[PDB]
DNA sequence: CCCC
């Protein structure tokens, strides 16, 4: 009864069309998911699957009119959606997807049971994920040279190993990780190489990400983030230098958000998926037009303290405190790079760094201590602090601090308050901060005469 | 007579199909009432419905052709519109509806009585829906942790309770509440735990649905709220410290109305049926920049002193200014409330906070009395009088306060009254809100002549 | 902009009669801008959602129609009652 | 292939931008007749979209089409009178 | 063809302009009503149109069109009551 | 798509 329909079933049972949240079919053809709005591809799915079937059944799909009923009967059984792109634990080649918790490679239905849709744009070779070879060898000194194994570096070591193993997993990150460095240190080596290790999951933004308004107008430099696993900021215009706006922190705040808000060009959707790492590459200090207590909580660093300079100006990178280590520049690194030699031997480094660092829930860590320009405000931590249970049994002793009570409130005077706050630090050094603060948190008891809600941890810590 | 009519009538016997005023139709498959504009389903709902009608009228149902007819027939067949979600005492579950008048749980043509079509996200568990367990001794433990039921906070309790009752009401609310308290008062902890309680019909915004614009132009964030029940907004722009953006009063009275006017992006349906609660989680007590009779009647305040901290800082936290209670920060919590333990407890919780609320119709009750914001303002509707007709008899005994009697009308000089608005309120304390109620509601009756009519209630009793 | 044109379009209705709450009668009870006060009645908009009124004041609104419904029906424009116009 | 002047100081994603959609896979590109900017009332080009041509795609699409990627194989020859200036 | 003057004072590139798309093949182009410059506030004469159209091909696209090239085999005539100026 |  309606041979057609009994087709439409067979197809249906073996799992190889689907149907997304965004309306749109993805069909499973040459050992890949594939979607297209402007053609389905059912009817090559059918064409293909032709041979699967009985042999009754395969002469009924040569005709294009019966291959357009059948998909029509298939587009009617499909009810229930799906989700896409849900492993993160998971790295999708063009021929199979790659098992980041367990290291082997699967191909054909043991890569169709993950609905990959996004791709690094390259075959998986087993040859040469080994650890024996001379591109490994060759890889294992250039990445020594970029970071020295000494104690002093331990921990900049291991947070840039950290940093650039959570590149292969597919979901949210939490933080902002600063690339620091110098021209000629290495960091456009490990650049060139991320992109060799991933393919097509790579992809590099400029200045307009991190400092312009994301959603504006048209911004196509917000959708292409859209399930990339990398995304990288270089060759910064110095904020130091005046004439160049501030970092947004709104900017860093939605960046960081699960969703990001960001439209592209001819698309009526506003929604695009985030799994990407976030890396800035800077020669320079970075500044912030604001900072709150979200923003530090979602930044960390990496200094980069060994350089790669011509014997000419050898001494003009050697006789100063900024840069540290100075080495030999090598001229054929990148045309090595460039040829994909060592593609597979930074691959194999990225897992082993992610399975050391596979603990059951992975998760990106911030250092703002190494920031000079938190470092005004991650010391006022230490320094001011909220009102909290009661001072209101002790107003005896913060009387004669120049505190005054006002409706059950203790409030500071403008000019006690600077005289309390001046002695731990400086009034030039950190001068600009100083006032900065004073116009940022200022309250009006009144328009000439202002009071400060905060007591000093200094005032708390001295009876 | 026409088997294919015979069977879309069936199918329209069945009550599966029904038209919307927005001109489209929503069918019942799944059970849950879906509907899409750019792919009609009720091709699907008929192959899926082929099997309840007779035996000679299923096979029919299997060729695209006669499907597509009988689509045409039920297209045909169905002239007036239907209205859905309008029943606000209703909580839609993906496996039913639940009464909250009632309290049974409702399944199949029972939750298909109401035409729901959002729903909060999750499968209902009944076995779980019951007022004992371990989990639920934490969860009124925390409860009464976050709101003690002591005498003095009875009226808190109530109002409190009255605001987390009103979030599962469908129809609008006219007035705005305000979460008022400290720093880590269990506003988060609640917050979490509601939205988990709730599901899709919990929504959290930013500051920009009060610190800015909501018309402006595309905003989800004026539309993502269609149909929700919830929205919270946290940890508002602290007024303490100035250099903040001030709250919108025309925003406001934007959002209090029935219908909300806005457009979502690439959308014309500027009637935003409004279903939800606005809840403000505030640390200071609220501001607006344009104060008139309109906000007192959709004003009401919650407030929380509660603290929560690191044993660290215990001392720290114990002796500061303005909290009320100190507790413990547990790092756990955050992945309690996300693996949803609590959710079916504070379900059976919140419907009997519900049900011993549900007195015949839900009502929301502003209290103006806490706001300072009218404390001049109310002071004008109980100090400040005006003078008029009324006064019509009283030519002599007025006119030694300072006052005098003007077409037998009674005024105040500008200085005098600057001299006597000084004693109430201090002209610099509040010398900003003075000038600003100077220059708003200040009469003329000649250009030189400006005195206000306003008298004190003490110049009258005296003869 | 006013002009000569602008001035055979415009018409205006005043209203002076608040209702105040008995905490504020006193202001509202001495305002010059109000002629008459009177209370508040909480339920008369709960009533009037209820749409109790529709037919009532459908019944007021036509018999003021047929006061009106003379052979031409034209609204005419006040404009004494205007202060730009004062000039 | 003889474009227009957008190419040089107007965005180049737009919408359907015809004018870069025709330079895929050219060989050439003249776009002749700078407005020279010495007079005040020429808009300088960017130094966005000079960067922007000599990436190997560009971005623009036809009408009633949704191919977006052009290759680009072009000699960009401008001609001129007068000096470019940049802003 | 008549033509507007949008092709003697304005970019011929810009978006569509289907008043430059409709000289292709037309042996004769008249524009009149010269916008007379001896009152400031009109636009002046850009000797870039000028020489954009003696060029055997002149840039410009219709509505809804992918065309952007126009074969010139028109005599330009420019009617004026008074001498112009060029910028 | 033009059009704003």
């Amino acid at each position: 009864g309606n041979k057609l329909f009994n087709i439409a079933q067979r197809i249906l049972d073996t799992n190889s069309v689907l149907l997304t949240e965004r309306g749109d079919h993805i069909v499973w053809i040459n050992n890949s998911w594939k979607f297209n709005s402007e053609e389905p591809l059912i009817t090559k799915l059918i064409l293909s699957i032709r041979h699967q079937l009985p042999k009754e059944y395969s002469s009924e799909l040569l005709c294009p009119r019966k291959r357009k009923t059948v998909e029509a009967n298939i587009r009617d059984m499909l009810v229930d959606s799906v989700e896409t792109d849900t492993y993160p634990d998971k790295l999708p080649f063009k021929n199979g997807v790659l098992d980041l918790v367990d290291g082997m490679f699967y191909s054909g239905d043991d890569a169709k049971k993950y609905t990959c849709t996004v791709s690094t744009g390259f075959k998986f070779d087993d040859t040469k994920f080994v650890e024996d070879s001379p591109e490994m060898e060759e890889l294992m000194n250039i990445i020594n040279d970029i970071q020295p194994l000494t104690d002093e570096n331990k921990k900049n070591r291991e947070l840039y190993e950290k940093t650039l193993s959570s590149c292969l997993c597919g979901a949210t990150k939490g933080c902002l990780t600063f690339f620091f460095g110098e021209t000629a240190t290495g960091k456009s080596t490990t650049k060139r190489l991320l992109k060799s290790a991933i393919g097509d999951l790579f992809v590099e933004t400029g200045q307009t990400i991190l400092t312009d308004v994301l959603d504006k107008g048209p911004n196509p430099f917000i959708a292409n983030m859209h399930l990339k696993r990398s995304v990288f900021c270089s060759e910064l215009p110095d904020f130091a230098c005046s004439g160049s706006k501030k970092i947004r922190s709104d900017n860093i705040k939605k960046l960081t958000e699960p969703c990001v808000i960001g439209r592209p060009c001819f698309s009526n959707k506003i929604n695009n998926r985030n799994h990407a790492t976030i890396i800035i590459d800077t020669n320079y200090k970075p500044v912030f037009d604001r900072i709150d207590n979200a923003l530090m909580r979602r930044i960390a660093v990496v200094r980069f303290r060994t350089h790669f300079s011509q014997p000419s100006g050898r001494e003009a990178a050697e006789n100063n405190d900024a840069y540290d280590k100075v080495k030999l520049l090598d001229e054929g690194l990148d045309g090595k790079i460039q040829n994909n030699r060592y593609r597979f031997a930074f691959l194999y480094l990225l897992v082993k760094w992610y399975k050391k660092y596979h603990i059951p829930i992975m998760k990106l860590y911030p250092t703002p201590e190494e920031i000079p320009d938190f470092a005004f405000y991650l010391k006022i931590g230490t320094l001011l602090v909220s009102s909290s249970v009661k001072h209101i049994p002790l107003m005896t002793d913060l009387s004669k601090k120049g505190y005054i009570l006002y409706d059950n409130v203790v409030t500071l005077p403008l000019t006690t308050f600077q005289q309390k706050i001046s002695k731990y630090f400086n009034s030039r050094l950190f001068g600009h901060d100083i006032e900065s603060f004073i116009n940022r948190h200022k309250k009006f008891a009144n328009v000439s005469d202002e009071y400060l809600q905060y007591i000093f941890i200094e005032d708390i810590s001295s009876p």
